[PDB]
């Protein structure tokens, strides 16, 4: 009946408990101690976060619970307004932009896409086939090249050219920035004091960044195309007739080209990390590369049949799902798990890599990496897996980033054998996104040709 909750400190209430530059971790940590749900107060907001299949599994009925923005995502607001991640439900822009661009995301649209993946993971391949002998690998710096330049051209028709730049490309640099700022925002306890302004500032330098090369990515389709930005432009939602206005168009714009490439960037990171700490399932996910990509582009079927493969990155998005968070709201008074009675505007805070680790769903072997728990997808209970959201407010671009890590993680495995030469010890950086920072490989090149 009563709720737990994490010891306060006077009026900081929980919020010294946040201050670190991890917190996904630090609060599956609290999880661990208080178990399925536990209540944390700042002097600004209060939520509770939610471990356990069972709860989730009720936060996830919409006719209940409805999305809520989170501290660090009210933050975005400054930067994202009420693009499609960063509005609320009931926002009038919300159910435009969804209706306008959910044909981006059809099957159809990513046939479409196909060959434009290709483009930027043979630009990949290429680069590794060109290293020296004594060089390594960075590898979420070269997997955020190619997704950010996979979103820019297929979305965007705009090439970022990132394998043409051997530092990161400033769009990236920015976005890492404001993102960490968002983050390092929620745990203080008075964002306005002067102290900031320096943080505050920057922000705005960031979001300037931002902004112009939106203006750059207008400027170029002004001056040249059947995709996102086409829609953004020339669509109009059949259910109000409405397009979108210049607004929210920007806003979008920016909404995509961030999320369209962090979270996937991780999960390949994280993907090819367990690779190597496990190499029997790195030979297995070698063999069957080598058995389905037979020529030398791989084709919009053969990444379709990369069964294993695809296990192989459910199981890196089941231990660390790489934007780990989401949140709802009560939209009436409702009582949580026959236990827990919230009021309407209660928060709820959806833990995702903790959702992850019920042992009651998944077993006792939570921690091992085993891609065969996908294997039958049909026998993974309701609401136990949830690494893009839930509901209407799900991922737009599940099927977008699932279609590009594959395709990227198949020619990985095809064209290289890969070393862990230093044994990297995992060290997870948060910035909203998770990414295994510092993670560093040798590849081998195979020597088959492109
Ligand atoms: C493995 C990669 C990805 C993961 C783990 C991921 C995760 C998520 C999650 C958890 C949400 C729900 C957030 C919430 O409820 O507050 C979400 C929403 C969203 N994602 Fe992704 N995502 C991925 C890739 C992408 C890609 C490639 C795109 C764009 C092409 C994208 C665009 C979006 C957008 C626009 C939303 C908001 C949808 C809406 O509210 O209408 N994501 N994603
Ligand atoms: C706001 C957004 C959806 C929510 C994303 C946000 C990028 C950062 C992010 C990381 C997470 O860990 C949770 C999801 C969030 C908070 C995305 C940027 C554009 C998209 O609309």
């Amino acid at each position: 009946k009563e709720m737990p909750q994490p010891k306060t400190f006077g009026e900081l209430k929980n919020l010294p408990l946040l201050n670190t530059d991890k917190p996904v971790q630090a609060l599956m940590k609290i999880a661990d101690e208080l178990g399925e749900i536990f209540k944390f107060e700042a002097p600004g907001w209060v939520t509770r976060y939610l471990s356990s299949q069972r709860l989730i599994k009720e936060a996830c009925d919409e006719s209940r619970f409805d999305k809520n923005l989170w501290q660090a995502l009210k933050y975005l607001r400054d930067i994202l307004g009420d693009g499609l991640g960063s509005s609320w439900t009931h926002e009038k822009n919300w159910k435009k932009a969804h209706n306008i661009l959910l044909p981006s995301f059809s099957q159809q649209a990513m046939k479409g896409y196909h060959a434009m993946m290709v483009d930027i993971a043979v630009q990949l391949v290429q680069k590794w086939e060109r290293l020296n002998a004594d060089e390594h690998i960075e590898v979420p710096e070269d997997m955020t090249r190619l997704t950010l330049d996979t979103i820019g051209l297929c979305g965007f028709n705009y090439r970022f050219n990132s394998f043409y730049r051997d530092q990161p490309h400033p769009f990236i640099t920015s976005t890492v920035r404001a993102l960490d700022e968002a983050q390092n925002k929620q745990q203080r306890a008075n964002p306005d004091d002067p102290a900031y302004d320096e943080n505050k500032r920057q922000f705005q330098e960031d979001t300037k960044v931002m902004n112009d090369l939106v203006d750059k990515i207008i400027a170029d389709r002004k001056a040249s195309s059947d995709d996102l930005l086409t829609h953004m432009l020339n669509g109009k939602d059949p259910e109000t007739g409405e397009p979108l206005d210049d607004e929210n168009i920007r806003y979008q714009i920016i909404t995509f080209l961030i999320a369209g490439h962090e979270t996937t960037s991780g999960l390949l990171s994280f993907a090819l990390y367990f690779l190597v700490k496990n190499p029997h399932v790195l030979q297995k996910a070698a063999e069957e590369a080598a058995r389905v990509l037979v020529d030398p582009v791989p084709s919009y079927k053969q990444v379709k049949q990369l069964k294993y493969v695809g296990m192989v990155l459910n199981e890196a998005l089941r231990l660390w799902p790489t934007g780990p968070w989401f949140s709802l709201y009560a939209k009436e008074d409702t009582v949580l798990g026959g236990e827990y009675p919230l009021e309407k505007g209660d928060e709820l805070m959806v833990l995702i890599p903790q959702l992850h680790r019920d042992k009651t769903i998944w077993g006792d072997d939570v921690e091992e990496f085993r891609p065969e728990r996908f294997e039958n997808p049909s026998a993974i209970p309701q609401h136990a897996f949830k690494p893009f959201g839930n509901g209407q407010r799900a991922c737009i671009g599940q099927q977008f980033a699932l279609h590009e890590a594959t395709l990227v993680l198949g020619m990985m495995l095809k064209h290289f054998d890969f070393e862990d030469h230093t044994n990297y010890e995992l060290d997870i950086k948060e910035t909203l996104t998770l990414k295994p920072e510092g993670f560093v490989v040798k590849a081998k090149s195979k020597k088959i040709p492109l």
